[PDB]
């Protein structure tokens, strides 16, 4: 029954409904142009109707709003079922008071089930080390005293998505102890977990020169990057341990995003009734890591979700579903692997 506080599940708060938000945000979504496609593509959009949503799967909870109190209660109950102690919240620097309100709603709901919340800092517009520092300060100031705000050994933790978009010479200003705008040894110090993507020849000096406290791999699709190739995890962990870094590999139950990225079929990983998830989670446990991240709770666009899904067919699309498993199988199977992780941690 114990929640695991070193298990981080990537959570997305960007869904809307007509009733609450005035539109089906994110269930409606632009279709992405082919990066190798022509010059003047008109890929179109997915309208977020009942029949047609921007996922290859279909949520048991329907086209829900992330601000709906009833949905938040259910999501937190699902985290309890999964034994996942930390919700890693996507964060886009929206700046509007309604972002703040929603963050406040998630924190309050989480705390009722003793779930903790940390922030997943996304590549928001014009993100750089100066406004990153500004934002880290604001988040710690605004939410640091909330009982659900995550700390590891007294420290906040931030995952930094696509951290490679900012060079190490920039990162060092923020993350070196001698950095010109350093957070080290200040009230705003935190564990900063950057994204390990490619080969060790590039990633090792990146992580060292950028002064990240750790790294994660994010991608649910095996082999999409060097970092998301689980046979690499034992050597990645040995390097991390040698260099005083926290390795948080990311595990997922599958991947498919061809509703929003029709050209991206090569990245599909079928779930094969839970077999894919089992193989991946087992690999993370075997690498002897001290923490695990799960991609994802509810990234519906990318079909990596462990949130319950239902069989559904419409005139628009035949949705995938969990096959010979119940809608809540990925939640309970996550609990199973969390228990195994705890036993040998
Ligand atoms: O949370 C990290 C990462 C996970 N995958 C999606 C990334 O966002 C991008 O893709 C989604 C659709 O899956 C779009 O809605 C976003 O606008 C796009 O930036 C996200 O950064």
């Amino acid at each position: 029954t114990e929640l695991d506080y070193d298990t981080f599940c990537f959570y997305y708060d960007w869904y809307g409904s007509e009733a609450i938000d005035g539109q089906y945000r994110h269930w409606a979504h632009a279709i992405a142009p082919d990066p190798n496609g022509g010059s003047g593509q008109n890929p179109g959009t997915i309208p977020g109707t009942q029949e047609s949503i921007a996922s290859n799967f279909y949520p048991q909870l329907g086209r829900y709003s992330s601000s709906d109190p009833n949905i938040l209660t259910k999501h937190m109950d699902m985290f309890v079922m999964a034994r996942t102690g930390v919700l890693a919240l996507t964060w886009w620097n929206e700046q509007d008071e309604t972002e703040a309100k929603r963050i406040g709603l998630i924190l309050d709901a989480a705390d009722k089930k003793k779930i903790k919340v940390c922030f997943h800092l996304e590549p928001y517009p014009s993100r750089n080390v100066q406004n990153l520092r500004e934002n880290i300060v604001k988040l710690i100031t605004r939410y640091g005293n909330h009982p659900a705000f995550y700390r590891k050994d007294g420290k906040p933790l931030f995952f930094i998505y696509d951290s490679y978009l900012i060079e190490p010479s920039e990162w060092e200003k923020l993350l070196s102890p001698g950095g010109s705008i350093t957070i080290r040894n200040t009230a705003y110090d935190a564990l900063m977990i950057g994204l390990w993507t490619s080969s060790p020849t590039v990633q090792r000096p990146f992580i060292l020169n950028a002064h990240f406290d750790g790294f994660y791999t994010y991608f649910a699709a095996t082999g999409f990057t060097y970092g998301s190739t689980p046979t690499n995890w034992v050597s990645m962990q040995k390097w991390a341990k040698e260099n005083g870094k926290i390795f948080i590999p990311s595990v997922g139950p599958g991947y498919i995003d061809t509703r929003i990225r029709p050209w991206n079929g090569s990245v599909i990983r079928t779930r094969t009734d839970g077999q894919y998830y089992d193989a991946m989670y087992r690999k993370a446990i075997e690498a002897g890591v001290s923490a695990i991240s799960i991609t994802s709770f509810n990234e519906w666009h990318e079909g990596s979700q462990i949130e319950p899904a239902v069989p559904y067919t419409s005139s628009e699309f035949t949705y995938l579903d969990y096959e010979n498993r119940e809608p809540d199988y990925y939640l309970t199977r996550t609990a199973y692997w969390v228990g195994k992780f705890r036993e040998s941690k």
